[PDB]
């Protein structure tokens, strides 16, 4: 059975600092980048749809636009890494990676942001 | 672009009764069953898995056991039809038909149960 797995379900992030969240798929021998889907979402924010090799970049959620991009060198080793730069407090939550590779499964992975003070009375008052 | 489509994205339904919610996709001539996977969720709860033209039946969340099923005649059609019977009021929610069929995307519906007031003692959980 296809399936999806997270060495990490948990990530612990400061604001401001860039983060890696991992999502791995079984690839024999060679990935055949015409059939593989790669989706990222954040609670119904679309973050990355990759579509048998070419990106969408621009249909992003405006809130992560210029801050994340899928790490195209890992997909040929079986991982799909999304990297997000500059994380902000609106980053935490539950993000899933979807995949289908001649089969299709979905994990979960949950991101907390912490934050001084400054950061946090911003993110209250925005 | 493969896209899965949603008729309705809101069913507004009665303690009790039935509901199908449907969720199109796109299928030129002749299915091939081998390529498709149709899932369905509520709340990441497992209803649905569609897979090699079988369903997995052991995979189902315990709260859907006998009362959810997919209609396997509409897939040819095009059409990914959950059916569920007795709906209880946790059956509320955002539902999600996720499916890959040389291509692969999702819609959600939300669904919303009325019940009398005996039923809706499910507020003591
Ligand atoms: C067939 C299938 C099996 C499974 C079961 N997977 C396990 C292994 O973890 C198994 O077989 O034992 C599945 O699991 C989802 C899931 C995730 C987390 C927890 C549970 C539970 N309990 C269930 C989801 C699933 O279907 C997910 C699916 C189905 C169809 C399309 C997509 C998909 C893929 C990429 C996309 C997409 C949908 O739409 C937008 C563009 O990108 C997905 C993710």
């Amino acid at each position: 059975a296809f399936t999806v797995t997270v060495p990490k379900d948990l990530y612990v992030v400061e604001y401001g600092s860039n983060m890696t969240i991992e999502c791995k798929f079984p690839v024999e021998k060679q990935l055949d980048l015409a059939a593989l889907i790669v989706y990222w979402e954040m609670e119904d924010k679309n973050i990355i749809q990759f579509v048998h090799g070419e990106e969408d970049l621009k249909v992003q959620h405006s809130s992560y636009r210029q801050r994340a991009r899928l790490l195209k060198d890992q997909l040929s080793l079986g991982n799909a890494a999304l990297q997000i730069t500059d994380v902000k407090l609106q980053d935490a939550g539950v993000y899933r990676c979807m995949i289908s590779y001649g089969g299709a499964d979905y994990k979960r992975i949950t991101v907390k942001v912490n934050a001084p003070y400054a950061a946090a009375l911003e993110h209250h008052h925005h």
